[PDB]
């Protein structure tokens, strides 16, 4: 734990209340060259709901995928302490490749001026992996077990000592069309709920689904005295969807097309649109615009959280890091080439940039490891961190007129996940950003400016000037 | 290219800025258990940066006729001239790509949809272009620079007779040699030291008299090219280390002493670097070894020069740390980090563990003459130097203050830490390392100076309502 | 020169005449398991034409590509010396990475039993690359400085001091047919003998493209007073053509779909049709079924030889040279990743091997070099290989009647240049034979027998049992 | 699988085969300018292959307790018992991948369409397979397989516990420990010694005695398991080499005297070395090091014993040596070739000179647990060293002969130079090395034995008319 002594922090009904100052600038660019900084401020009264749930519900869509399975069994693991034989000894379990859960933050300097740094959820109050209840659906019915097994991604032994666990927990049907099926179709659709009543599967019944869906998340809630849960899109990746002006477009016709059967509407805009109804928080993890204009609107409405488009691979992740490293040291990258091969891939990028003076680099990444190993973490990173989101509002207070503000929520498009995702969805005027640094300290910043601390900077003036 | 902002901490006399900045820190005790009480401080200051950027600015290289040296004049005569080339995909205009003072930029802020706008990195202040440099310097052999240019295979075959008849025309000063000291980076023969005896041949005594020399030389070049600001780079071999003693180069008194006693301990180096002192010329040390050793720092402390320190970053190993660095940010665990190096080609093997008995692999191979890179980096060295040289600082106690006298930056330019992979320091502090945060460095100063909040990634005009 | 102390070698009228012992062996699998292994034997006379054409007339189709202008230059930089600077220095100019010009097979040992290679090309006489005289074709009319401009493969030095020169070779209009170029067409087709007289290509009077085409070799011929011509394809790479019961199954019927301008004949149908009808090698160096069995007919017919069916590329060359030592020492390569990015491109395979016991291997290649460097000293080879087996006949020598034979001529598909093409086309019911090192000692063997020398064997007896 | 060539080379007394082959070969002299004149020489031989193969051979491992060593012995276990094991990839069917003589194949002949017919490669004539093996050996560590097994973390961990049984059941012997020998490669700490004084410490006086225990062991192994045929093979440390001098090591008569004056120059490998000599059984180094120094050579060409010789192959660098060959054989010039080396990795970047100042840049990047690789190695070691041991030549000149009497190889069995980094060999011949070759070798010797040619590639039944 950390605890601030500063004055813009006081703790209410087991809430935090924080004064931010929100500096920033205008700049304009002159028909000439010239640029006009025009700096800016706005004040902010941000207040954190102090008390974590003590068992977050979490809905996994594809929840029998490489990464669904080998979710549950990191948080089995973790929870119950069931270290596994390895042809390297006995190992423990841990998180690793999990920013909330292990990696960390500078918090200040000491007596001798040697930074400190803290772990990423030791300063405020974050949700657990190990207090996560998960569940979902899957278009197939293996079970868990079955599912660690097809999967090949844990160590045969400490899949053994998860089996009689994980035989027990069972996918529910799940809604499958199948022209929506672009890709990552590994498995057979042998369970769903979309069934013309002969045996078929068939596109009817659209809303009927949404329902069906929709009572699917109310029980779940229930069966496990749970309050707070999200779901999350970890299945197959679909074929974009043609947004057309009347049947995705503002919420209205969105909820209509449905009920139509419109052919536009995919399942992840069911579970999407569900679990927006549900004001649950949805995150899309797979590659697809299952967030379409009309989907949003509907998210605005409800003020019900979402965020996705693609789960950051560790390959997009460490491309980004060393295109941007290189811009932001004049190289000028003129090429790009690529490989890639769930588990055990290999990816290899190669950087053909150019030097002073008709020089070249030539620069090759190359990446092997388990896919899911890497995904997994960061699925639990995007889960604790829309959860601690979804506990933050704030206030906009005006200098010349104490206490003007009524506590507000993040606008719904979480951009804050973006550090985990490869097309950073984005509130409507918005360019996205991307550069895994930047969305990092982002990140950081905002959890500092929670506890009072000020934006990171690096000077380190307490000895470049005695 | 021009930045003005619109703020109320810059005062701008005449050809003197005056900024206001407060500077918000911490200091942290965990103590007992697992706690960190984190108690915020703050210490206001008044930024002095003369605003007279020298129209020339010399530049002494020792270890000018080297693969660093050779492309630095190289460069700034084609860049100056715009020369352009032939090569096998065609015509080629001349650039300093590579380099961070020259062709990199950034955010200063956002515009009417909220997009960032980006800006030159030299267009917020005003600094020292490398297009006017005049560049002289030392080196243990005569070459001239079109032979260097020659011999260093880093340039196109066209480029260098396009450059010939310049080149021929500089010639590298007698330099000064001590045979013992040369660990390693000498590929060229000496014949061109100051240090022979009253019989010619090359020797280690009379070094006060050595000292002189270079005097008389940085006198003397700043006196036939006008120029009165002038920087001197070692950018040489690289010597054994200096073994640090008592009565020898400790104090500031004894390392005078020590030279005129023509004791040992003292390299090259360490007289380049006095002498460079001696004259009020910042000096800068681009490769490993000591020089830089404590009595030296003296010397500089007072009279108030500034000394940038130890090697300088190689394209792969500033490259290494932020790979590195990045896989720690994300919670994995590296187990081991294998190194290559050697156009030359470096390699960097990562092997770190993952979740639950996983592990990933990470191969980085790099190749390119690393002259292309160590090149725009001591561009970029000197010009940073230079606008350190016009910035003092004025230590303020907001309800008193300093009442008034400003200081030059702490002799040690660690700010120039982004270029020198064993970033030089003064006692205590752990040496920081961290490129992506050691140029965030640069850009929250080179902010704070125009009177800007030193950047955040939060953009609550999107991600708040 | 080498010159050995046999009694199989008599040198007639400038004509080796060797008798040479062809042991090999028949062997059949029993319906249980066993192998018999028949021993065979068949001995034969070969002759070999001593006298190897002053000046050998080369016809490139494609000569106007980066791997055509390139070798028109590597012929000119070696046979006038013309030296060129480098960022290195100055360079000669020399011819590596060719087989016949550069590598060296062993001969024997000497006093102290150590191995004595020799030029490859010092055993017999062979036509030297420095007496080519080339020209070709190339549905683009630029010339060959221009060809070597925007090829980028050269040194801008050397390029400049061949400049004069080669402004003055230039490509004849080659016949181009559209819907053939499958890829491989850097260059605007603004050369070609097939218009419709009115300006445009068109696809008719395809006999009277190979009437043009035939004239054009017998012109070049007289031109420069050679005997001897080869005709070579390094164009682009055609769309394969569908082998049709009646248009290109049997000669007859290939040379009347010509008259008939079937749609399946493309433009290396007729270079090939053509050369074969002027008794000229003709050599398919870029993938595609040129050679369909109807053609292949005529060439039977004319005994006129054929090869070809891709270079091989540096990377496919080592591709099998890394797989095959693999097999040969037990490793299962399980997997085969890939890359590729002419000049300068990029090429990685990866294998993913397994090992005794679970256990797996992981090997990656990376290669980067401008191919056309490659590819060049490689179809100087084919050139040198094809014009020395022009040179050679045989003759079946029967053990119980002196003399019994009449000298004939290799099996038209040279399918002894395999060790430079990607498919080597085949006799009718062989199996093609890959395996760059077994594929180099067929070579090396056959130019060891006819000057008299055994098989070479490798079992060094002088010394594994004194 | 069986092969029966019809030949009339070969006669078949009763489990004796004669076979006569006539090998061609050449002597070549250049003279005055280029010119090679060659002379081809003919020498017959006939070939003595004692058909009857050990039911059961006994392998005596020095270093048996290592990664090589309890691999050795947990693949012999597994292939015997047919003992599956399961992976997080399904379960798997041990088998013996990496071994020429058990998982390759040869080309005998073709068949009724040309396409050539291949056969197993211990199919052809008759060898020992290595589920028949009996291994024991010393170790200077006493734990016993399983745990070794355990340390040299190579084997799946399923597969470990399948075999935990049977491999518990077998410890080391005590091994010889001079320490000052040991160079490098003990990852393991001595706390199993035969040379410990009257008093129990680690002693390198009475080596002597050390030779004799090492007899004693081995004929203890051969009378307690039936065995008439045993091979010990050195894979344990390397040590440092030793220095060849006169009156220590150089004779077979001061080399047995020098082990009794407890001399240095004796190291650990020398004394197991001597012992395999005087009991017959063939001895193979498979790490770098002397040891087989020139005396000891002469003590076994005395005594008729073979010796197979100096380190064993990586599975990286039979890798760089085949692709530097494939280079040169194809014109191309090598000019620099790096080596990494390290599951473990290793690296080899070329760069080769290519047509008119053009280059190539190869890059090799291997990965494996090596053990995996050296053991297949060293069965196929074991193996072949068996077969040549039940194979004596005889010399023939035609118009006389030898009046009879066969001869054992000569003790140097450079035919495993496929397996071995540094082949031994015997005075003034240039050691070879070409892995394509080498195996070209064992295939041609293995195709003579039973009357086959030894391959060509010409392929005149499709190339001829
Ligand atoms: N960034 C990374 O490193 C990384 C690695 C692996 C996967 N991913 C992402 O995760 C997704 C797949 O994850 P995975 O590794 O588990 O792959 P997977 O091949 O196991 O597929 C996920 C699971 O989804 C189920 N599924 C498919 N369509 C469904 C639907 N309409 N409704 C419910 N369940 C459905 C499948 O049966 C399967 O078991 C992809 O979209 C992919 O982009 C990212
Ligand atoms: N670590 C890095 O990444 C990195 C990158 C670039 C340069 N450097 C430093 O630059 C220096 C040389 O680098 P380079 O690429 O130009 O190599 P280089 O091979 O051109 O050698 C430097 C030049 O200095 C001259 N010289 C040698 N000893 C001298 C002495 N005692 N006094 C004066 N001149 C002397 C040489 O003749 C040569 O021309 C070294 O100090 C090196 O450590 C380091
Ligand atoms: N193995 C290797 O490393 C390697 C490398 C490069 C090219 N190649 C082969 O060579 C061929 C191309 O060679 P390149 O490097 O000169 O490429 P290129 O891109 O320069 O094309 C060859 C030339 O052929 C000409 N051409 C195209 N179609 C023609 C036609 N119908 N008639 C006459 N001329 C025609 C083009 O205008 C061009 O200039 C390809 O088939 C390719 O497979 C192999
Ligand atoms: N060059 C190669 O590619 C290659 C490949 C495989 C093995 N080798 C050789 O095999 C040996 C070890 O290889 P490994 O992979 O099994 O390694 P390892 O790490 O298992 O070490 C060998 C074993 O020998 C034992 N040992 C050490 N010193 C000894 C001594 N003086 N007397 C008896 N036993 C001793 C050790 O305790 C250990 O168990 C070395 O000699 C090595 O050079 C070389």
């Amino acid at each position: 734990s950390v605890k601030v002594v500063t004055d813009k922090c006081t703790y209410k009904d087991n809430e935090l209340l924080t004064k931010y100052s929100y500096e920033n600038a205008v700049v304009t660019k002159t028909a000439s060259g010239r640029f006009d900084v025009t700096p800016t401020v706005q004040d902010y009264v941000f207040k954190l709901d102090l008390k974590k749930p003590e068992k977050l519900g979490i809905m996994l869509i594809g929840l029998g995928g490489n990464n669904g399975s080998t979710l549950v069994a990191s948080v089995l693991a973790n929870k119950h302490n069931v270290e596994f034989q390895t042809k390297e000894g006995v190992k423990q379990p841990n998180y690793f490749g999990s920013m909330t859960q292990c990696s960390t933050l500078k918090l200040g300097i000491d007596a001798e001026g040697n930074d400190v740094y803290a772990p990423f959820n030791s300063l405020l109050p974050m949700v657990s992996p190990n207090d996560f209840v998960v569940s979902g659906w899957d278009i197939n019915n293996a079970d868990l077990y079955e599912a660690m097994q097809r999967s090949q991604v844990l160590e045969y032994d400490l899949q053994q000592r998860l089996k009689a666990k994980m035989s027990l927990v069972k996918p529910l049907p799940s809604i499958y069309y199948p022209d929506f099926i672009a890709a990552n179709q590994d498995e057979r659709a042998n369970n769903c709920i979309n069934l013309d009543e002969k045996g078929n599967v068939t596109t009817r019944g659209k809303w009927t689904h949404l329902q069906r869906i929709r009572r699917d998340i109310q029980n779940f809630k229930e069966e496990n005295a749970l309050d707070k849960v999200i779901v999350l899109w970890t299945a197959n990746t679909e074929r974009y969807v043609e947004v057309s002006p009347g049947v995705n477009d503002t919420m209205e016709n969105l909820l209509q097309s449905i009920k139509n059967d419109h052919e536009e509407i995919a399942p992840s805009t069911i579970f999407a649109a569900a679990s927006i109804l549900e004001g649950v928080p949805y995150i899309n993890g797979s590659p697809q615009n299952t967030f379409v204009p009309g989907l949003v609107q509907l998210a605005e409405h409800e003020g019900t959280f979402i965020a996705g488009d693609d789960l950051k691979s560790g390959q997009t992740k460490l491309k980004s890091v060393l295109a941007q490293f290189l811009v932001d040291a004049g190289i000028k990258p003129v090429s790009i080439a690529s490989y890639n091969h769930g588990d055990s891939k290999v990816a290899m990028d190669e950087y053909y940039s150019e030097l002073m003076l008709g020089g070249h680099n030539r620069i090759s990444i190359h990446n092997v490891c388990e896919d899911s190993l890497l995904a997994t973490p960061l699925i639990i990173d995007l889960l604790v961190m829309t959860e601690f989101c979804t506990r933050v509002s704030y206030k906009k207070v005006d200098p010349v007129k104490e206490d003007a503000g009524k506590f507000e929520n993040f606008y719904p498009v979480l951009t804050f996940l973006s550090y985990w995702l490869k097309a950073p969805l984005t509130r409507p005027g918005f360019h996205p950003v991307n550069g895994l640094n930047k969305q990092r300290t982002a990140l950081e910043n905002f959890l500092r400016l929670l506890i009072g601390l000020p934006s990171q900077n690096e000077l380190r003036f307490e000895e470049r000037l005695l």
